[PDB]
């Protein structure tokens, strides 16, 4: 308790995978920051949507090489994540890739009736994401800095 950079990007991130594995929108209620959440999630829609189209091809030759069946390769995923993901390099677009990349394997995972590992790629993103680039994203602003660097 008592981070909302981790509890706010987890919102976030879990209800785009969700609704781009499932095509339904959460109506349950956004927090603290609701304002920010919902306008972050729209921006994901339009971004991260324009990122899986335009990189299909990218996107569908990574799914093949990580051959994800199942919970296991799902939690083999994070260090994949975390080796790919904190080498440095921090910016909006990579972070977009990467939270794409997750609604991409949401919708495989959906595809092959493993929607239980949805909520938990979702955290490891999130984990990836907050725990290896928190003091980058307290600088941008966090979400707030999302949404105004992509409007
Ligand atoms: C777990 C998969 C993930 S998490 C993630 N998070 C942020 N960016 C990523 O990648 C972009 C490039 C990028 C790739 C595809 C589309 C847009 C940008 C980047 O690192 O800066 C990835 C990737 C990722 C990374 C790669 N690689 C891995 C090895 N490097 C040297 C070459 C690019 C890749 O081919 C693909 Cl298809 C992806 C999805």
């Amino acid at each position: 308790s008592e981070d909302e950079l981790y509890r706010q990007s987890l919102e976030i991130i879990s209800r785009y995978l969700r609704e781009q594995a499932t095509g339904a929108k959460d109506t349950k209620p956004m927090g603290r920051s609701g304002a920010t959440s919902r306008k972050a999630l729209e921006t994901l829609r339009r971004v991260g949507d324009g990122v899986q189209r335009n990189h299909e091809t990218a996107f569908q030759g990574m799914l093949r090489k990580l051959d994800i069946k199942n919970e296991d390769d799902v939690k083999s995923l994070s260090r994949v994540m975390i080796h790919v993901f904190s080498d440095g390099v921090t910016n909006w677009g990579r972070i977009v890739t990467l939270i794409s990349f997750g609604a991409f394997v949401a919708k495989h995972l959906k595809t092959i009736n493993q929607e239980s590992c949805i909520e938990p790629l979702a955290e490891s993103i999130t984990d990836v994401l907050v725990r290896t680039k928190r003091d980058w994203l307290v600088k941008q602003r966090g979400w707030d800095g999302f949404v105004e660097f992509f409007h």
